[PDB]
RNA sequence: UGGAGAGUUUGAUCCUGGCUCAGGGUGAACGCUGGCGGCGUGCCUAAGACAUGCAAGUCGUGCGGGCCGCGGGGUU
């Protein structure tokens, strides 16, 4: 019913007095491929159980976006801290083209075809925030007209 | 009908930032190896120096001759 992939898995480490104590951090998206997507961040002492706060965490933080025959309705442009990402619709039989992070955030997210690109800063994080806004911040053109009625 | 990023400054983080890699290309060269064919291509350097052969001639339907040879005439 609902598919779970992870971003990322890194180990952080605190300082204390006799040495370093590691902490893990795991990115975790979750999504249907119907249109909604989550995005969690968990962190654990231990792998697994970050793995599975970030799921939680994830399935908490859902998103729904409008897809239109597979791919976006208008390209966005977003700015998350120092990283900006860069989505644009495609025609079918183009397939998704993105970074690690937006491709399977994407992917979860039911799109198949579309164009993105990251700049600035590459932080898997920052990117996968922005990429969540991005999709956060889509509208259909029934909105855009709703948004207009007057 | 068109756009992927990654590694690396820290005990860990975010940013800035350079370096490096995955791609495609070549009139290429070098190493190891090397079976066939088709089509292309092959002094990027000394516009340095060149043996040798060929590469620009052709018209007797423009004209008069030389040399070699033959035939027929004027003459017993
Ligand atoms: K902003
Ligand atoms: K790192
Ligand atoms: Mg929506
Ligand atoms: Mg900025
Ligand atoms: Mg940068
Ligand atoms: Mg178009
Ligand atoms: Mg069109
Ligand atoms: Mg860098
Ligand atoms: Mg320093
Ligand atoms: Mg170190
Ligand atoms: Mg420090
Ligand atoms: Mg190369
Ligand atoms: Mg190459
Ligand atoms: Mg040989
Ligand atoms: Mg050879
Ligand atoms: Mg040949
Ligand atoms: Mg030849
Ligand atoms: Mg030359
Ligand atoms: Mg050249
Ligand atoms: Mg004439
Ligand atoms: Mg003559
Ligand atoms: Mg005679």
């Amino acid at each position: 019913d609902f598919e779970e992939k992870m971003i990322l898995i890194r180990r952080t480490a605190r300082m204390q007095a006799g040495g370093r104590r590691f902490r893990f951090g795991a990115l975790v998206v979750v999504g249907d491929r119907q249109g909604r997507v989550g995005l969690g961040f968990g962190k654990a002492p231990e792998v697994p159980l970050a793995v599975q706060k970030a799921g939680y965490y994830a399935r908490r933080n859902m998103v729904e976006v409008p897809l239109q025959n597979g791919t976006i309705p208008h390209e966005i442009e977003v700015e998350f801290g120092a990283s900006k990402i860069v989505l644009k619709p495609a025609a079918p039989g183009t397939g998704v083209i993105a970074g690690a992070v937006p491709r399977a955030i994407l992917e979860l997210a039911g799109v198949t075809d579309i164009l993105t690109k990251e700049l600035g800063s590459r932080n898997p994080i920052n990117i996968a925030y922005a990429t969540m806004e991005a999709l956060r911040q889509l509208r259909t053109k029934a909105d855009v007209e709703r948004l207009r009625k007057g």
